[PDB]
Formats: structure tokens, sequence, C-alpha cells
């Protein structure tokens, strides 16, 4: 909290009265003169200009707005101490502000409708097709992008509403029960879901369309 | 980053390889003798013992496990430097670790079923009752507990599904339309929802049972 300082952390999407005092930095030299503090770098004087500011006479670094981990995850500013006589009394101290994640992004399926086909007579347990979703949040150090899949519904609900099932982790849709009848119900429209936080958080849905078929090249 | 240090921040529910290097503290008498570091306090040697540790020979403060802002939001540890011949070279420095929030708690209705009554003939716009929900997350500096109410459904849906409406912020259910026939349908079972992140995040539901009647005491 002088001219020596470790990496600071600020959470994205914070609210409250802005600007907020992040940490303060000072120069011992101020007892022998008057010192003026300044910061430079992207987020400071270079674009995005203005996110961060430092009160000249006190060394108070502040954030002037809510951050967004997905736009810019880390900033690298430099502090400068200049004396009343326009003399650099300190060498530029690099300051690194890391933006910590928040779960503000719903998972997203790689397609709006995935399509597949299953052979009529396929033994229960046979793999049909796979669905996919991605989440913009931090998968390195949070569960804010830990996706778990589920089947919200089947259409038509015949013979019964549980013909297929999807592996909660992998997203692979398998045939759960027997009774696929191509001549009465040739196409299933399942509504899969993907929820982050291992199935607990924010969710999203996309459809999977399965075609029941007599495997052997039919006419 | 010598012996003076700003308050550290660690987000709750972090994942990854543990223990994670938090920040490195250093003493200045380590040039004359070998200095060993130790930390003390709740979270260190006092319950919850072991959350934080410090590498004796290096001064590397680490987190040995995922934190939970809802259990303990702030820790207060102290660092101690002792020279090879068992003598404190530096005073015990106070270290403050703050645990930042994460939206990992669903809102909750104060009741499992709220009950009310509306007089038959009540002018549209009249206030019927109020519903309530709370969220355990940080309302001081995040939206992780910003609740927004909505009516998911009405039962019976007669005369129609929009008999009532709830104020998204306050949670007050008012009569939206006219046509309250207590004779045939004297009871309405509404399913309200509360979702944090101002209606965008995690949600929960509870029912509201409205009983239409003849205002002036009927028997
Ligand atoms: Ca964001
Ligand atoms: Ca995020
Ligand atoms: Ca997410
Ligand atoms: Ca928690
Ligand atoms: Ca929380
Ligand atoms: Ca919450």
């Amino acid at each position: 909290m002088d001219w020596v300082i470790p990496p600071i952390s600020c959470p994205e999407n914070e609210k409250g009265e802005f600007p907020k005092n992040l940490v303060q930095i000072k120069s011992n030299r101020d007892k022998e003169t008057k010192v003026f503090y300044s910061i430079t770098g992207q987020g400071a004087d270079k674009p995005p200009v203005g996110v961060f500011i430092i009160e000249r006479e006190t060394g108070w670094l502040k954030v002037t707005q809510p951050l967004d981990r997905e736009a810019i995850a880390k900033y690298i500013l430099y502090s400068h101490a200049v004396s009343s006589n326009g003399e650099a009394v300190e060498d530029p101290m690099e300051i690194v502000i890391t933006v910590t994640d928040q779960n503000d992004n719903r998972p997203e399926f790689t397609q709006e409708v995935f399509e597949g086909s299953v052979a009529e007579g396929a033994v229960p347990g046979t793999s049909v097709m796979k669905v996919s979703a991605t989440d913009a949040d931090d998968d390195v150090n949070t569960y804010n992008a830990a996706i778990a899949y589920t089947i919200v519904s089947q259409d038509p609900e015949l013979p019964h509403k549980n013909m297929f099932t999807v592996n909660r982790d992998t997203g692979v849709i398998s045939v759960l029960t027997s009774g696929l009848d191509r001549e009465s119900y040739p196409t299933y429209t399942l509504v899969v879901q993907a929820a982050d936080l291992q199935g607990e958080g924010l969710s999203t849905t996309a459809k999977a369309v399965i075609t029941v078929k007599d495997i052997n090249d039919n006419a």
C-alpha cells in the first residue's frame, strides 16, 4: 500500500455508489515535498479511458463503473509520482486489476435444432445423437459454466413420454425404452435443456428432432 | 507488499487445484537471518482451523478450500516473522480476507402458501394481498438477491387467466379485470414466482390462494 502492491481483484457487475475506492498507493517521498499521483494504461488514459482514476493528491485508485469479465478480464495500469517541481520521484509501479467472474450468462446450445435418426428396433441403450451447449462464464475457476443437460419433453408422447434419455454430462441422447413404431410415430421432437452450475443455475433450451426409421435403406 | 498490505478478496465457491496461492508477504530482516512465517487467527489456527496456511520459508499465503460468503464473509488473520534463533523480527501484521459473493442461493418465499381474499365486484386495480421472498446473497453490493415477482398461473382459469396481476417489485397482487363470480368460482389458486437478478436469475415458486366473497359479512 506504498509503491509495493499485490494484484487487486474486483468482481464484475458490481453495484453501489460509484466511484468506489479500490486500494490507495503512496510515496514515502511526500514528507520531503508535495507529490501528485497519476495512472496510465488501458482503462486509465488509453481506451477504455476512464474506468480507473487516481486522486492526484492522495493516491486513491478508484473504479468509476461496473466491470465485465467477458469484455476485459484483466487490466495493467502504471502509477507515477511527480513532485511539485515536475520531477519523477518514483518509478512507474505496475498495478494489475483482475476481474472475477459472476454467473450472468445463460448456457447456449451450439445449434437451434439438432437432428438425428434412430433405427426402429434399436436395443434400449443404443446411442442416438449428441447435443451441445457452451457458457461464456469462467470454467477455469468457478461453476458458473458447468453445464448439465436434461430432456424437458417429448412430442408425440406416444407410446409413452419417455422414449429417450440424455446423459446429464455428455449430452448424448440414448433410446431408453423399446417400442419405436415408424408407421405410427415417425418423428420425435424432444426439448433439451442446458443449465449451468451443474444443473442448478441459469438455463436454456433447444430442440432435438429424431427420425425413427427402418434402418435398411427403405426404398 | 512488504508488511503493509491491502485487504485481500477471494470469491466464494471457487474451484480448481487447491491450495491456491493467495498473496506472498515478505519481512525485511530476512537478509540478516533466515526468517520463518506463520499466521494465526480464526481460519488459521483457531476454528475454522486450516482454511488458510502460509509457507514458512516463503511467506506464501494460500487457501486450502472453497469458501462460502454465507458462513463466514470476512477473516482476520495475523502474520508473524521469526528469525532462525527464535526471535520475532517483525510485529504481527493484520491481514483481512474478504469473501466476495456468488449467485448460489435461490430466492425463497416467506410462506409456502400465502392466503387472501378479494370482494366480488372489487374495482379493477384494487389491491388484494402481498407475497414476499428473500434471497441469502449479497444485496449490499450485487444483484444476486434482487428479486422480481411474477404470476406463473391461475386456477381456475375462468373467467380467464388474467384475473389478477402482481407488481414486479413490491409483490402486491391486485385485481386486473372485472368478473369475479364467487358463486361458481369463489377460489383462485395463483402460482407466483420470485427470481433474483431482477427477474433474470435463479427462481422459486409458492402459491397464493385467493378467496372471493361477499364483502359485507354473509352469515
Ligand atoms: Ca458481464
Ligand atoms: Ca460472467
Ligand atoms: Ca453461466
Ligand atoms: Ca455459498
Ligand atoms: Ca452467495
Ligand atoms: Ca440469489
